[PDB]
């Protein structure tokens, strides 16, 4: 079966090609991880996927989603992340990890305690960030800052910092989270971004943060190690088809700029929107980016159940399937998928005190 | 439903009718517990079943099974679990722990590495102990040496002090394993036990062992906790109705010395057996325990699909329902579970940072 061959890329040979995508948890305490992260990460690690990204983590505390939220901001954060590594690299999965700042949407409540905007007398809050003071609007109400020149180049810098402690922690994937409306992608969407300066207007300005930051980014991480990110593609907004041209030109700008794999997502830039949710909806708008960028991709959003993830897979929409809930729902659902495409020693998907057992 | 209907067993509420049961893991190092276990017990705690219990630990170093079995022989040893039993109750699962001495059944291989005892020359063996100087056979040939007065007196104050460093440890829910062809088990057979002495021969003597271990015990584990015990209550060698009749005037005889719930278990005392393997068989035998020593009882060995769990609890065959191999398969097996039977908010089985997203 394609979903349990091995793929290559760099130095960095996943087992087979199902990726856990970034899943934020929300289990955090000033950006610092703890047992609920050690466990999780290292069970799932253990169920058989290939790669396992850790959640989006913060380059700087304003950048967190939430008071939740994972962070990589000093290096007493990074050096949390080190025996977790160590342990998903003992499960024989690929350590990967998302760096992140949420920009205008961030200094928000925990999904289930009301996943909105902080209140304004709430001492948890923090002013947010963005290209422009306009807010998201709907649950996200609250205006962002404008960032001066020296915001851009801190938190380039931040990016940089992070990705350092990254490698130094041993993680050898990273992923820079520049979608879901988030501040990279607030950068280069028009809806978001109505800066007058170098940062904003044309399509190359809107593009600069992002590719800068790339860049920059691209000095620390080593060479032999993935560097990728994911992306906002399209928004479902009205204007698909020039979103989609311009969102391909910038994918080619990143394969030119050392990018080795683009996670294909949705914008998530703005609240109305109508976005076609169902199975596997990502596949062919996947497909494009990867043949009119020639880029490696990976997508989610339905691809949860073996055969839909064989067929993406088949087709040469993917090059890796990312399967998020399926992962919270059944750590072990690597193994299930092997069961259900009729891979021999299925269970060998599994380390050797539950594979035995169950073959 | 009746298996997500929460238990109380003296002081110690478990939130539903689910039991985790002993599984050896094999990764331990000269007993001592370490990272395998930690995210293996925690993983499986936060899947949502009431009680979990830890795998057989051993007495003493000759009474683990295999080079890779727990032990709790010293104080070090107990301090390993802290963490872990810290960790269980954190996801609010029950912490428990069965306490084992494998008898002639020890010095053996990984059961993914030969399942048979050591070789006489490899580093790793052991000499083994027992009632009497009589090998198991087939893949466990070798001949244990017959336990003196004093070894039975060294062994009863070795499951003295490992129960009360499993209290010192902070677990809630203690078994004694007399089941399996082990010590225990091999102390009341009389395949097993041709000892002439107080410890064998009549009915009494060869119950003379697991009394006195229990009543032991019971002098240093809180009268507060679970005491409990699995015993093997046939063998299926053709002498069932009266082994059946024997082990149940055993269990009376537990209960009346302060046992608060049986496993209920078939014996492996020996090889040449039929053991009529399927869905739920010992359910029938474990009713008539249940019902003849009036004793809460729970078993295992086929109860692993929520519709016969369901039903053994409905029938009251079980007071609770052990489930082994579908855990890892799945260590968030309760979920699904609670799906199935239609379970009301069936993902909050689970923590907030998966159940909010599966709702
Ligand atoms: C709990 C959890 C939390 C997150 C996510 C999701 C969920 C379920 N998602 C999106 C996620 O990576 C994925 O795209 C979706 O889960 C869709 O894939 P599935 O349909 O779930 O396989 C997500 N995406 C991301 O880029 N960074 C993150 O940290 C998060 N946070
Ligand atoms: C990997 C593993 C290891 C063990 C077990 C089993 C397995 C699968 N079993 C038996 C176990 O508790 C249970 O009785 C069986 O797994 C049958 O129940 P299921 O059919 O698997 O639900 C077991 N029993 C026991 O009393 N103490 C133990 O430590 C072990 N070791």
């Amino acid at each position: 079966s394609a979903l349990f061959e091995p793929y290559t890329l760099k130095d960095v040979t996943l087992r087979n090609r199902i990726a856990i995508p970034p899943m934020c948890q929300y289990m955090a305490e000033d950006g610092m991880i703890n047992d609920w992260h050690h466990v999780h990460l290292a069970g799932l690690a253990r169920g058989g996927a290939g790669l396992l990204v850790v959640e989006a983590t913060a380059v700087a505390p304003e950048g967190r989603i939430t008071p939740g939220c994972a962070g990589i901001w000093s290096d007493a954060h990074a050096q949390a992340f080190v025996p977790v590594v160590q342990a998903i690299k003992a499960a024989g999965s690929v350590p990967g990890i998302q760096i992140a700042h949420a920009g205008r949407k961030a200094s928000a409540n925990r999904p289930w305690e009301g996943d909105d905007h902080i209140a304004a007398d709430d001492t948890r809050g923090w002013e947010t960030i963005a290209p422009s003071a306009i807010a998201f609007g709907a649950h996200l109400p609250k205006v962002p800052r404008e960032m001066t020149l020296d915001d851009i180049a801190r938190v380039k810098q931040d990016f940089v910092d992070a990705a350092r402690r990254a490698r130094d922690a041993g993680f050898e994937w990273i992923e820079l989270h520049f979608a879901h409306g988030f501040l990279g992608q607030s950068f280069f969407s028009e809806h978001s971004n109505k800066r007058t300066d170098a940062y904003g207007g044309s399509f190359d300005n809107r593009s600069r943060f992002l590719l800068e930051t790339l860049a920059a980014v691209r000095e620390v991480w080593p060479e032999n190690l993935p560097l990728t990110a994911r992306f906002g593609v399209l928004e479902y907004d009205g204007r698909d088809e020039q979103t989609l041209e311009e969102s391909i030109e910038l994918a080619r700008r990143f394969k030119a700029g050392g990018l080795d794999l683009l996670s294909v997502s949705v914008g998530f830039t703005i609240p109305d929107t109508n976005i076609p949710w169902g199975p596997a909806f990502m596949g062919p708008i996947a497909e494009r980016v990867r043949r009119e960028a020639k880029l490696p991709v990976t997508s989610a959003w339905g691809f949860g159940t073996p055969q839909l993830a064989e067929a993406a897979l088949q087709a040469n929409q993917l090059d890796l399937v990312s399967v998020g809930r399926a992962h919270l729902a059944d750590p072990h659902w690597a193994y299930f998928a092997a069961k259900e495409l009729g891979v021999e020693k299925a269970s060998w998907t599994l380390p050797a005190p539950y594979a035995h057992w169950l073959e």
